[PDB]
């Protein structure tokens, strides 16, 4: 039923360059989603669907203006000005995505976690409203943002910290993450699955492809990485499966 | 002290003209505010100040397409796109908005109760966030948006939703109505002063046949005053100054005290 498919930084903005968007890219990946969820109207099948970008060639650029570092610290600074402006080029990015999403008739909407996401301790994270909009069909769009800090005051929640977080809170039934490379890489090659065993040497390996691993399996997880460039991926992913590597926890 | 200002009324936007923007008015209202801002740190005075405002021409104009009349009662449709749609319309406003207070150093962030508000026989609206915000001195910008209900439907939470809702929930002090009269109008004459001597006195003219206010607005108003024992002015937000001195605590129009 629910299926939460992250695309991940620099399928759809490359990060060497302050607000970009890679078209094409985004354009066809709207369309194999859109070409998926018809796939499985016809099956019948009711599938739920959830989607998260990144900060991309957005988020990023504009908050390192507000970070300075000292004593070894990741400071934000001057958060007067640096929050809403960390929010409006997150919103940018965040209507451009939804907009194309829309164009293929994609019933997506947005989600925009600096209004009401709290991190330090626990994840205080609401998922009631997404959880209604879910039984609508439509597709919340949630993106890395701003987010206050009770206890360091500011910090950049991501995708990573958002899917993991939901999938365990949605009993999500398949977690996809598209990204620019085949899979988790190993000596320059992506191993097929992790799982408990060869992990202990994979973590030494690793000593955010590892915060990513350790974030879905604190959560008993179960997700796929693969690559987000390579025309039908996406729509595979979607349907099933296809070449990336497994993560089962 | 947390104040809540309701910027609402036209004084922001002509419903009439869709997407309009009464930018001369949107200026000096954030001036007013920094003002003001300005003044509670010289008089070094703590205040957390909390913004609201609807639609406009902008929310209203957008939400309309997707409302229809069904069996005697409003239903939305297509809200495929309609959420979508109403949503980034009531964005471009909350963007525009905040972007000037910004441009007078005024520290405004976004609300966007479209995502995470649910709209039941309560509201399910988390205000952590908003309260760590406040703590750090930002002002939180709160905008009316298209939410979904618990009922397999969806519902329109505006201003008035919305400020009695956080009145409550973070026990403000006071609660600032900017609108389009200069007060809760007897005999084209804002009232002085409401309270728990008059109320229902008043009140029950509101209701009458010579009240100007027959939408039940200034009533509503009144009430959620009364119910939140706190105080609140009604003030046109048109006129110079109203809005500074409103913040500061005196401005003339109508005020409604019951607190304590
Ligand atoms: C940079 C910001 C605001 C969020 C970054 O998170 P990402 O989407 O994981 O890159
Ligand atoms: C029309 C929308 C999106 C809500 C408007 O809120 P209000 O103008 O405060 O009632």
């Amino acid at each position: 039923m629910l299926t939460i498919l992250k695309l991940g930084g620099s399928i759809l903005s490359d990060k060497n360059v302050p607000y970009s968007i890679k078209w094409d890219n985004l354009e066809r990946i709207a369309m194999e989603i859109k070409n998926a969820l018809d796939y499985y109207k016809n099956q019948n099948k009711e599938i739920k669907l959830i989607l998260v970008h990144g900060g991309g060639a957005f988020g990023h650029p504009v908050a390192k203006k507000y970070l300075k570092i000292e004593d070894g610290k990741k400071i934000f600074i001057n958060m007067e000005k640096g929050f809403w402006e960390i929010q409006r080029a997150m919103r940018r990015f965040n209507n451009i995505i939804i907009d194309t999403l829309q164009s293929y008739d994609i019933p997506a909407v947005s989600i925009q976690p600096s209004s009401f996401v709290v991190f330090g301790d626990k994840l205080i994270f609401d998922t009631s409203a997404i959880k209604e909009m879910l039984k609508r069909n439509l597709v919340p769009v949630i993106h890395g943002d701003i987010v206050i800090d009770d206890k360091n005051g500011y910090r950049i929640i991501s995708g990573d910290d958002i899917v993991p977080y939901l999938a365990n809170e949605l009993k999500a039934d398949l977690i996809l993450y598209a990204t620019d490379v085949d899979g988790v890489l190993i000596d320059n090659k992506p191993i097929k699955r992790i799982d408990k065993n060869n992990i202990y040497k994979i973590l030494n390996y690793l000593s955010g492809m590892k915060y990513k691993i350790e974030m879905i399996r604190k959560n008993k997880c179960r997700g796929f990485v693969f690559n987000g460039n390579k025309a039908n991926n996406i729509y595979k992913a979607l349907l099933g499966e296809v070449e990336g590597t497994e993560i089962d926890f």
